[PDB]
């Protein structure tokens, strides 16, 4: 028969203990005074001088009773004002045990913790802005990656990070832009009081509902911003990081998201984007890969220039695409919601967007505002302009006369009411002439048979000067062309207008076609001076 | 020092004295039962303090094991009710800033309000076996507080049922309150409830949830999974987004109901099928985009439409109803889409494959498959049963439909182009007697405001107002230009009766007035209500 | 006040223990030596006689003091080389008490363990590679699904599943292709060491940030296949299977994933497909219904020649759309990121993808590659081209000659500037003349109302032959076109060329209108030979 020894109430009282083998003694907290870090504790006489703090104390083995491993188990002292230490035998223990690690009263820390690999630890805290919390009580990371790999694989499930001075400190921070790869973030809050919530090389990190700068613990003055993910192009570049239902709020940085170094597959589904002060953007990136919101909020950032803004260098890298798909947007931003600072990239599809403006949709690197060259699809949306508000000619539910994408093209069409007056449209200007000179306006040819004989319609349009306006001197010419080998065809089917050069500056040509394929204009009695011409070619010809 | 003893029940720890430090050990909240025991150690400093869990006259509660249960709050497996027990618990744990964990099947028949933060999980089997709640009366489990004082919650797999079928809900808001930024993670609404969810909701993320799969007892009154009636301005239901979750079985007028103009209701890989509801799947007075990613929309024979559309549009409406890529397999009866405000929303159907009794969407007039209302469909398969139909909505089998209602663009290169009315316009009723001018079009540039014009026209003049078989026609080719007053017009050619022979033939010669409208001036005896349709190239548009 | 009885050691000391009512003992871990599997135990005199291993031993009745059901109290001894009937035990105690389990140590397995429905199983290991194992020392089933719908409802928290020889077992498998129906796999790791990861047939089950192949326990030289899942066509589906951020790494079997069936709603979400060497495709499936990849990475797949291959019949089902929704794609495959196997379908989207080919786009099911009849829609891509990289005439953000789908149809539209050659086209080839005959080339009608009185200009384009070249004969002709009833009105307004028939090879003709209205060409001259015209309409009538 085996009785119990008895119970203590620490763990300086337990090292101090002596027993026998297979005395089982019960210990109520691991300091005196609290209930927490308790459990019960088998001598061991061949361990009987090995004392780790934890599993093994002077002999006494940890019987695990209720089958976790908890902070207040490794040293943490509720009613000690820092737990740093205790924290990092407790990342040590869970980790080289290979167990989860819980976090069972909120810890304050004045020196970090490196993360050892595949850690997971959670916390039993309330919900949202009353979970688990870990407070920093100096400008120091809470948490600090390790370089390269040697961080890779950990989770984080419904804690919160927390900084005792305001503008100081940060949850996360990576040594020589080290990986904090293979995470998992599960309902963690971050707060205000943070001057970074993650300032961490990510990579591989998924977001599961987590909260950026909704509460705020203490005033901070300095600024927060969400995320900053630096790294070193080509070897370690923050890729595939998912934002699932996740909040961003109160920002007063420069943006609230950030990365370098060309990274890939940032992802926001039915994120919360609302109520920032950020000073350029909401997300300032030099990426590569495209950028995607599958629905969401980005609203209430009335003093922020733009939502999105790329950086970089295109010939290295760049975002193909930026798509708001589905995306609540009353008031977005005060300048434009995609800046550009390359040429051409990236390319914007607003996709059912709802909302109302006080800025314009897109402006280009060269600062042209609603830049349709940039528009690759614009369908279904719904703005209201407000005050600086400005869409331009991109199409919108109630601007049906905007487009919707810059140009499409298709090998087959059927479209019952086409609008299309420049189609198959040359323009030449400059067209300068004496009395009786000839000047080439196109080239002609067959469009779809390189070299082959061409053969169809020409519509002219000519008129003194470069522009068409009120009064411009004009005439119009209908030509039949078509060629055999070096034999040019070509028929005046008709024409209109000042056709005869009664003065200089009347359009008045004869038609020809050269031996290059050149549609040739020779000026026609007094004519001379600078003209252009307009060609709409119809059939088996083109002008180029 | 020594283990003072073991108790089996509270009223034993109460009645039992000690000293400072001594430890004993419960057994259970009650006799017979191994729930909600703990070990305890004594206080004499708080020998009057008897809240019922954590200090019971002296004895303060020790955690031998972590974690706050129910049980341990004073509910008891062999009594009939746990509702005291339960609103303590949950005032417990969100005043200790730790979760909640139900630890045995509760049954409540009074109503437990929703504290804010509070963070409650159950410990049960999977799904239908889950750690479940039965209300054995016709009230809410949870009563969310009014304004944001139920901000901040998590629901942990925790199943959620009625003794009663027809009654009762798992969520009631008091005065429109916000079931605010909460999680759903693999609860399990059952078809007892009349409601799985009656309350407000926003900022509310549901995970692998179920909605009336599972029944406990016959529901003959009907189950609706989601109801948030909110307050327009002030209180809407926005920002709620369902992921894998599965609806079955609904019997009330619709599946999903929400009001007041709420935004942003998602459904990632979702399940609606098997349902019986008698007007739609989803009913709500919503504003901005709806959407469908991946997922079921099916087996739903008897349900008239999908999703319906309501509210006025001139206080705000839902741009773009939006189908990725949903397996449609008989998703309704009548329509997939019904509009109540004309022209919004918009229907997007992406890669959709099923089998349709329905039209694809019905205006706010009853026009079935507008394709005005289509912004676009692209690689939909859809085979037609008995009462399905497409109209011009085009699919991969019926390719001559129309992908969408229209497009713009500032380019394009399409290789083979079909449009018979290219920059065309029609003019009606053009009446004329012997020798009169009637106007036909007004001409201008098309790109330059005020410019001059200049540009080719084909004009097809008819007898009386459509074109049919005899129709007595003509065609003319003319060239159009000016320069400030001065009016150009080249007659390049002519076809059919252009003579005038009789009254009824469409003859005409052509000229450019002062005011740059096309007249026609007939020719001959031609007299009568005539008809023109004009397609122009160049620089020159008839408006 | 009733003192502690006293402690043991095992369940053979707790059996042979005779008691009383109401009496309290402590079992400190349920083998000797071990603190696992240990609890609280009070005595029941109605109960001396049942022993079931778990909550009552001869009387003594299981406390839960942790509050959790652990596999080690089920009789899994740590000590032991085998755990398989301390597991069956385990679900099959969980199950029937509907409480969720919990492996709390590695387990190690000979023999399968049935599904039981409703089963909760959790583990408490660490993270990712370092997570809670179940490991199979032979080669069998880790869990076998019952057959039909009797395994339905599970949950799969944070489990890694390897497999002692390498190439052997898998952590599923389906009897008579039972349904693995309404499973959730949370953080759940599949070792490369595994032939299969999963073996059975899957149905409504989600998969969060599960990774399928990249760590390896011992060395796999016969292969490795990450999912699977076999059915019956009709009656037993792989359908509705969601992964969100999961993982495919080091494919060595034929395919990466597999299912069959025509399985319907198989979808990626953010998820990693790269580094395999898969010998025919990364996904080889039966399918029908919609797939899609919604952002996310397929890469670095140089010896796997298809990222996706279709397969069945079209008449049974197929899949309408495979849609690359923002991928990241640097090499993902060899010779065509999609491999059809019927024809037309599935179309395929690739909407903003970013990354460099050395493969084609697509592979139709006759080998053609880069077919844009495959092409649903193409818009906002870059494809950078390696060595065996093309693309055809599929159009990209560096390639703006391409075309962003095959066909459009649009009620209206208007296109600012549109390139049309071929439009209100129709051509006629093999039009044999003899001097002075009539042949047909095209039939009039009204486009819009059927049977009406058509009226527009016709643009003929005639040539000796069939297709155009260099130095072709060539003539065009213009004309006017109308009908009323039986009365046909043809006017040629223009032509050009050699129109008159002074050679046999001369594409000279005259146009009419017969009672069959049909456009007729009569030779001029001595017109014979071979001909062919190419007809370009405008207005109220179409040449079909
Ligand atoms: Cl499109
Ligand atoms: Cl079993
Ligand atoms: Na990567
Ligand atoms: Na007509």
């Amino acid at each position: 028969l085996m009785n119990l020894k008895g119970v203590v109430n620490s763990k300086v009282e337990l090292e101090g203990l002596s027993g026998s083998d297979g005395q089982v003694v019960l210990m109520t907290g691991y300091y005196a005074g609290q209930y927490m870090g308790g459990d019960h504790f088998k001598y061991d006489s061949t361990q009987a001088l090995i004392n780790n703090g934890v599993t093994v104390i002077n002999g006494w083995v940890k019987q695990f009773s209720a089958g976790v491993l908890t902070v207040s188990a490794c040293g943490a002292d509720p009613s000690a004002s820092d737990h740093s230490a205790a924290l990092d035998l407790a990342v040590n223990t869970a980790t080289s045990l290979k167990r989860k690690l819980v976090v069972d009263f909120d810890l304050r820390v004045n020196t970090t913790t490196e993360l050892d690999a595949t850690l997971r630890i959670e916390g039993d805290g309330g919900a949202v802005q009353f979970s688990r919390s870990i407070t920093a009580t100096a400008d120091i990371p809470i948490f600090t990656v390790k370089a390269g790999f040697s961080s890779e694989s950990s989770y984080f499930g419904k804690l919160m990070f927390k900084a005792s001075t305001g503008g100081t400190a940060t949850a996360f921070r990576s040594t020589s832009n080290g990986y904090l790869s293979q995470s998992t973030f599960d309902h963690c809050v971050f707060d205000r009081s943070l001057r970074y919530g993650i300032d961490a090389n990510l990579i591989l990190c998924d977001f599961q509902k987590c909260d950026f700068g909704t509460y705020m613990s203490t005033t901070n003055s300095i600024g927060f911003k969400a995320i900053r993910s630096l790294g070193v192009v080509g070897t370690r570049e923050p890729n595939a990081n998912t934002f699932y239902n996740c909040i961003f709020r109160k920002g007063t940085d420069d943006c609230m998201i950030e990365w370098d170094s060309y990274g890939t597959q940032w992802h926001f589904f039915a994120c919360d984007l609302e109520q920032n002060l950020c000073t350029e953007a909401l997300i300032k990136c030099t990426a590569s890969s495209p950028i995607m919101f599958v629905g969401g909020y980005i609203e209430a950032n009335t003093s922020t220039p733009y939502v999105i803004k790329t950086l970089g260098n295109s010939a290295t890298g760049f975002v193909p695409l930026i798509k708001f798909q589905g995306i609540h947007m009353n008031r977005p931003c005060s300048v434009a919601i995609g800046k550009n600072t390359m040429a051409n990239y990236p390319k914007y599809i607003f996709e059912g967007c709802y909302g109302q403006l006080i800025s314009a949709v897109v402006e280009s690197s060269t600062g042209v505002l609603n830049d349709v060259a940039l528009i690759e699809n614009s369908i279904a949306n719904h703005f209201t302009l407000a005050t600086g508000g400005s869409i331009g000619d991109i199409r919108t539910l109630t601007m049906p006369s905007g487009f919707n994408a810059d140009s499409r093209n298709f090998q087959a069409a059927k479209i019952t009411n086409l609008t299309s007056y420049k189609h198959n449209y040359k323009k030449t200007i400059n067209r300068d002439f004496t009395v009786g000179s000839s000047v080439g306006v196109a080239s002609l040819s067959h469009p779809s048979i390189s070299g082959a004989s061409y053969g169809g319609r020409l519509l002219v349009n000519a008129i003194f000067g470069t522009t068409a306006a009120a009064g411009t001197n004009s005439a119009v010419y209908e030509l039949l062309v078509t060629s055999v080998g070096t034999a040019k065809y070509i028929s005046q089917i008709g024409s209109a207008g000042l056709t005869s050069g009664a003065a200089a500056s009347h359009p008045s040509f004869t038609w020809s076609i050269n031996s290059s394929n050149v549609l040739v204009a020779t000026a026609v009695g007094s004519t001379a001076g600078r003209f252009a011409m307009e060609v709409f070619t119809t059939g088996n010809v083109q002008a180029t």
